[PDB]
């Protein structure tokens, strides 16, 4: 541990932080924290066992370069990155700050019942944030309430965490051909997730709540309709093609009867994200421009990202090779 560096333990793990970070309260391996240098509120995440393995050391430097890419003010935003290693020999440990914002969508959701007007600026910020996400050829694949952060005035940040205890299972968010082990699913699997979020905003509770998978799978058929055998060929690998035929079938319900009493036009762009069909799901840029977020909507602040580059961070290097690529990005924050 570095000198101006201090020891606690927060339920049977050791951190080690700079004297600059106090108050460290698991949210939570991350912790709320006040950083004295930049004068406010922040997270901290102690990385797991960052080197443990190829994958995990790989991931590790992903998701540092990946938060160092990403400045979006939909998206959490990286402030720090620190580790108590005093050199390469002894780098064991990766902790990242964030933002911190005051609560998530569950809290939300839990505490009010959300407005229209609350729901479109909710909205329109996750879909901001997602095509800035997917401007640079990245896919967020865990979009659920509990990667989105709030503050009391709405204010909006996309994040990514990564089963008994206020959990929220990504399987009631997950895009149909994800769970069907379709190979080749591409960005629209995050506009999936968006129609289950903002259904749950709309009514208070989530939509597709399965209790386990096949359960899922017959929630969703219920209300878009059993595909075509054509359709189901694009969305499934030829192992779960069965779990769908086996169902009986099933038409599509109208979005109008089961979101009795929202906006029409909330009703409308639901139904232009919750699709099997992956070509008929509407794009994060083109959702932006829906008469829904027509309060919001603002074509000169809805920015793109630059591609974000995998040469790098996909090359085959050994663990060694991956601890001292990794350390240089973290001494060079
Ligand atoms: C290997 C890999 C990683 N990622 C990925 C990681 C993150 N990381 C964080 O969100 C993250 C990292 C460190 C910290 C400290 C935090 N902060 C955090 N974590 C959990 C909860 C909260 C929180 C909760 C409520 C209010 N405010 C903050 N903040 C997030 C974010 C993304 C995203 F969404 F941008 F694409 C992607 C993708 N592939
Ligand atoms: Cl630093």
């Amino acid at each position: 541990m570095r000198a101006g560096f201090y020891r606690q333990e927060l339920n049977k793990t050791v951190w080690e932080v700079p004297q600059r970070l106090q108050g460290l309260r698991p949210v939570g391996s991350v912790c709320s924290a006040y950083d004295a240098r930049l004068r406010q509120k922040v997270a901290v995440k102690k990385l797991s066992r960052p080197f443990q393995s190829l994958i995990h050391a790989r991931r590790t430097y992903r998701e540092l370069r990946l938060l160092k890419h990403l400045k979006h003010e939909n998206v959490i935003g990286l402030l720090d990155v620190f580790t108590p290693a005093t050199s390469i020999e002894d780098f064991s440990e990766v902790y990242l700050v964030t933002t911190l914002m005051g609560a998530d969508l569950n809290n939300i959701v839990k505490c009010q019942a959300l407005s229209d007007e609350h729901v479109q600026f909710l909205v329109y910020q996750l879909l901001r944030g997602l095509k800035y996400i997917h401007s640079a050829g990245i896919i967020h694949r865990d979009l659920k309430p509990s990667n989105v952060a709030v503050n009391e005035d709405c204010e909006l940040r996309i994040l990514d965490f990564g089963e008994e205890m206020g959990y929220v299972a990504t399987r009631w968010y997950r895009a149909p051909e994800i769970m069907l082990n379709w190979m080749h699913y591409n960005q629209t699997v995050d506009i999936w997730s968006v129609g289950c979020i903002m259904a749950e905003l709309l009514q208070g509770k989530a939509l597709f709540p399965g209790s386990d998978y096949i359960d899922q799978l017959k929630r969703i058929m219920e209300v878009v309709g059993t595909p075509s055998p054509e359709v189901l060929a694009k969305i499934s690998s030829e192992h779960a093609r069965t779990y769908i035929q086996s169902l009986p079938p099933m038409p599509q319900k109208d979005l109008s009867s089961i979101f009795r009493g929202a906006n029409p036009l909330a009703i409308d762009l639901l139904g232009r994200m919750l699709v099997l069909d992956s070509d008929q799901r509407v794009s994060a840029a083109e959702a932006l421009a829906h008469a829904y977020f027509s309060q919001y909507h603002d074509p000169e602040d809805e920015p793109e990202a630059e591609p974000y580059d995998e040469s790098v961070e996909a090359k085959e290097r050994t663990l060694e090779e991956w601890k001292e690529l990794t350390y240089q990005e973290v001494l060079s924050f």
